[PDB]
């Protein structure tokens, strides 16, 4: 206001900020998947450090054993936590039922939308846009003109990555074959390994793994192949969610230390967890809203890493065309 004549002083010794307690509930696996779950957890840990908290004293994670465990994990979380993140589209129905039971608590669904629930915020990422950039990169480096995509679970979410990836590859060279295989799980490394083994055997020189912890198998297969060959015949992996450059270190057959990560799509799940936790604690929880992260706000990106200069220029050009609306990336 212009003036505030009726005012009273509050001494700093009497003032306090009321904190919140935040928990993530996993859709499958732990907080060491080197991707989705880990990004969320490092976010929550960073938030905890900023607020002088520690694990099980202000923040924690509940690992889900199956779909049947979602409801039980959310109900357990409601004992001590007043901000609860369902990390993954699979938690949709369970988060919806939990928010209706506990109208005094705040819930966040990561990667999916719940409508008409005042205590639920939804967060989506334009993974089609980051996928497109990964496709431009893949198309500018493949020598076999054959690339692979290993999906976790067939879904709207993984279809965004897949549609974006195909469109990006075709934007550079439509001749390039994309082999698509799904593991049917985000926590099945053994299946990631067999799919990657077959994709590489069928002549892919690059595999984009978009399957969470299932992707550990794709890294395992590419490492084994690359260790038993010369450096100049290595096959590539594209990283997902986190910059996975450090996961691609190996020694070739001819004793050269190298790296088989070409590029990584980024999905700033951690940053969203920290930002929404800060908003919940300040009493500004965005209940009932859908928060869309895209290339524009750097909620998704491509880490260029080991890409050729001509690759980086095609990526910069594709990014500019996505931001200005010149290129519309398909979501399916
Ligand atoms: N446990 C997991 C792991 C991953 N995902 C989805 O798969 C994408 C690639 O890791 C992630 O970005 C995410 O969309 C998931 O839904 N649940
Ligand atoms: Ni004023
Ligand atoms: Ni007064």
């Amino acid at each position: 206001g212009s003036s505030h004549h009726h005012h009273h002083h509050m001494s700093g010794e009497n003032l306090y900020f009321q904190g919140a307690s935040a928990a993530i509930v996993t859709d499958t696996g732990g907080v060491d998947d080197k991707s989705f779950n880990q990004s969320a957890w490092e976010g929550l840990q960073a938030w905890g450090k900023e607020h002088n908290l520690s694990k099980d004293n202000g923040f924690t994670y509940f690992q889900s054993t199956s779909e049947a465990d979602y409801a039980n994990n959310l109900q357990q979380a409601a004992g001590s936590y007043n901000l609860i993140f369902g990390v993954g589209f699979a938690l949709n129905n369970a988060v919806k039922d939990a928010a209706k039971e506990h109208t005094d608590l705040n819930y966040v669904l990561i990667d999916d939308v719940i409508k008409d629930q005042k205590n639920v915020a939804s967060v989506t990422f334009a993974d089609n846009e980051s996928g497109y950039l990964a496709g431009v990169a893949a198309a500018k480096t493949t020598k076999t003109k054959q690339v692979g995509f290993v999906g976790g679970i067939e879904s709207e979410v993984i279809s965004r990555f897949e549609a974006g990836f195909k469109a990006g590859v075709a934007s550079v060279d439509p001749s390039i074959k994309v082999q698509v295989d799904y593991a049917g799980s985000f926590g099945d490394a053994a299946k990631g390994k067999t799919i990657a083994a077959a994709q590489y055997a069928a002549g892919a020189d690059i595999v984009y793994q978009v399957a969470g912890g299932t992707g550990a198998g794709v890294f395992a297969e590419a490492k084994s192949l690359n260790e038993s060959r010369p450096e100049n015949e290595k096959v590539w992996v594209i990283g997902v969610d986190r910059d996975q450059e450090a996961e691609g270190k190996y020694t070739s057959k001819d004793g050269k230390e190298s790296n088989f990560v070409l590029v990584s799509t980024l999905k700033q799940v951690g940053t969203t967890v920290k930002d929404i936790s800060n908003k919940a604690e300040r009493g500004e929880f965005p209940g009932g809203q859908v928060i869309v992260y895209s290339l524009k706000d750097k909620g998704v990106d491509l880490a260029v890493t080991n890409l050729s200069e001509e690759g980086k220029k095609a990526v910069e050009d594709a990014k500019a065309k996505i931001l200005d609306g010149s290129v519309k990336v398909p979501e399916k």
